[PDB]
């Protein structure tokens, strides 16, 4: 927890109680476990539901939903069971609530089952499942000098009718939300990111969302890849962004701007950003995904946690804040190596919120957190990025002002910063490593067998902020070089590889005097001419399979190669400049290096040009 922050145990396992009702009575009955914690905002009044698992943390067993909810930001709550399961046998359950928040009605969405003891996704059949909405509404009274407030649910209703017996290639079996907290589209649309199981038993993702106020419901067409479960979405400049959990496998993110009928994955974005493990390859979890608006910015806050132990034990929660360019790690929420797994955070009157779950020996609490120094580090950020946006686009650059620099899809800069061993990121995302550099203004000065600086793709590890470039990226940069080679030496690339042996697309320059630029595997062949001690702009795209390479604005004779063969997608290890920072690798760059600029596209010959013209006025120096 950041500085200034704190937290309490709010649903303590073992010890809080709710009115559990059966045949007519109701008695305050001790919880076992709280899990599936969803934290919203209803018109200022803060509600937490999560499951009340009131005798086991086992899944299948006796569960309602329970809500708190407070009119004083937290300090005090009442409580109630918003959700009651059939109470046909002892395992009855309604599981896995989703929330959404219209108006003053909150709409709650559970499964139900009645007697399995079995894992969902392991059903042959729907013999024992329900799927249920209950709406709760808000009400609100200054009654007695102080601020109250009550809450009414209404009795559960099923949703089974709205299920077609078929989807594509396919006979539907169980379906659930998603759990956490969904969402009302712009368009006024109640939606739910749904988990869905044929009766292959596969599981995947899809929209089921209501044009009228929750009455009836449908499908979108379109859905996730299987394997995707626990679907959370937000919306985006127009677009339902669904962000889902791969057990065993990196998060797949999809794009939808069609309420669900057509699915594409935001491969260029956040896709395979969030693995769920260090090597991504232990159980998911359940994310919090939100889009709010921080000082005038729109942003999406995502977490998860990072699960060093492995199993369902996912210790290490951590919060991501995101512009879709820009992915920044907050910082961990969770205290020291708990496990905490579930989570919500809840950004209300510029006050930010997390409810999460703690489990020691399989014994859930949610504790309630106030991220205090979370939001100032995201404000803080955030200026940083409105700064150099701003900074980078109020540029008058070279014919009257040419075309502005541009901003859109600018992820990384590396430029005057830099301390003895990083060269700093002016977007605070990703620094690059270093090694014999020397600073001069707006980069680094490299010398020496194993020189260099690394600007980590997929060697930043269990999360891949630059997975995008895999797709397509422009990389930037001036450069001077200062001695001729013995042979061919490198200069700037994106290699496939650690030791930078393997590229993908790179410019070496030799000793003729030539550069020379690296397409994939496929020989290379020198052309053009430089001079030693004169400075050069270089930029390298690649979209499409196809890599290019300019020099002072104008692409190289014969550039525009394929450099993705097959139909594997590459695996970039990062992005070298001024060197390999390979000490194993033999080659001796003596290079400058200024102004290194990352975009999450392939930019267009207009804004290679603007860059070219406008290279001794980007510089973060001054500053
Ligand atoms: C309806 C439901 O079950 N929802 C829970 C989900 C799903 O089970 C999951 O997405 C698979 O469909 O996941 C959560 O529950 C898991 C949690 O209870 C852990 C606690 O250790 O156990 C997981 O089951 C494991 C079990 O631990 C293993 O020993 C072995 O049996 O495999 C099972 C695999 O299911 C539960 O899946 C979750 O925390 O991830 C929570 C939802 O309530």
């Amino acid at each position: 927890l950041a500085p200034g922050s704190s937290r309490v145990e709010l649903f303590k396992r073992q010890s809080s109680k709710v009115p559990f009702e059966k045949d007519g009575k109701v008695t305050e009955r001790v919880v076992h476990s709280f899990r599936l914690p969803a934290l919203v905002n209803v018109d200022g009044v803060m509600v937490a539901i999560a499951d009340a698992r009131y005798e086991t943390s086992f899944a299948n067993s006796l569960i309602d939903t329970v809500a708190k909810y407070s009119v004083d930001d937290g300090e005090t709550w009442e409580t109630q069971i918003a959700i009651k399961n059939s109470r046909a046998s002892s395992v009855s359950r309604v599981v896995d609530p989703t929330v959404i928040v219209k108006g003053n009605k909150l709409y709650v969405l559970v499964g139900s089952y009645n007697s399995s003891r079995s894992y969902w996704t392991s059903h042959g059949d729907a013999r024992d499942w329900d799927i249920l909405l209950a709406v709760g509404e808000v009400t609100k009274s200054t009654a007695g000098g102080k601020i109250t407030a009550s809450i009414k649910w209404g009795s559960p209703v099923s949703l089974k009718e709205f299920f077609p017996a078929e989807m594509e290639g396919m006979h539907t079996n169980q379906f659930l939300g998603g759990a956490g907290v969904a969402i009302v589209a712009s368009n006024g649309n109640l939606v739910y990111p749904v988990q869905v199981t044929n009766k292959k038993k596969q599981v995947f993702s899809k929209i089921f969302y209501s044009e009228d106020e929750g009455k009836t419901w449908k499908f979108g067409k379109g859905r996730s890849a299987f394997g995707c479960s626990e679907p959370v979405a937000l919306e985006w400049e127009g677009k339902l962004i669904i962000n889902t959990r791969v057990d065993y496998r990196r998060r797949l993110v999809y794009e939808s701007s069609d309420m669900g009928n057509t699915w594409l994955e935001a491969v260029g974005t956040l896709s395979r950003v969030w693995g769920p493990s260090p090597k991504s390859n232990q159980p998911g979890s359940q994310s919090s995904f939100t889009a709010v608006t921080i000082e005038g910015m729109r942003v999406m806050l995502f977490t998860h946690p990072l699960n060093f132990k492995g199993r369902w034990l996912r210790d290490r929660l951590n919060l991501w804040l995101t512009d879709n360019q820009r992915i920044y790690n907050v910082g961990q929420v969770s205290i020291g190596d708990e496990n905490s797994a579930y989570s919500s955070v809840l950004y209300k009157d510029d006050k930010l919120y997390c409810l999460h779950e703690i489990n020691s020996n399989e014994v859930y609490s949610l504790v309630f957190a106030r991220l205090v120094g979370e939001l100032r580090i995201i404000k803080s950020v955030l200026q940083s990025w409105k700064n150099w946006d701003s900074h980078l686009s109020s540029i008058c650059t070279p014919a009257g002002c040419g075309p502005a620099v541009t901003t859109v899809g600018l992820v990384g800069f590396l430029s005057h910063s830099a301390t003895k061993t990083e060269w700093e990121d002016a977007y605070r995302c990703v620094n690059a490593s270093t090694a014999n550099a020397e600073r001069v203004p707006n980069g680094l000065k490299f010398a020496g067998v194993g020189g260099g600086a690394l600007w980590p793709v997929s060697q930043q590890g269990q999360n891949q902020r630059y997975h995008f470039a895999n797709h397509a990226f422009t990389l930037v940069a001036s450069v001077t070089i200062h001695e001729v080679p013995k042979g061919a030496s490198p200069l700037l690339g994106a290699s496939l590889d650690s030791s930078g042996g393997k590229k993908l697309l790179g410019l070496s320059y030799d000793k003729r005097h030539q550069w020379q630029p690296i397409y994939g595997s496929t020989p290379v062949t020198p052309t053009g001419s430089w001079e030693m001690g004169k400075r050069y702009h270089v930029v390298l795209t690649m979209a499409n399979k196809i890599g290019s390479v300019y020099i002072d604005g104008e692409p190289l004779e014969g550039s525009g190669q394929t450099v993705v063969p097959d139909e594997r997608t590459p695996d970039i290890s990062h992005f070298y400049v001024g060197g390999y920072k390979r000490s194993g690798m033999p080659t001796d760059s003596r290079v400058t290096v200024n102004n290194v600029l990352l975009y999450n596209r392939q930019l267009n010959a207009e804004e290679i040009r603007t860059l070219f013209l406008s290279q001794d006025l980007i510089g973060t120096e001054a500053h």
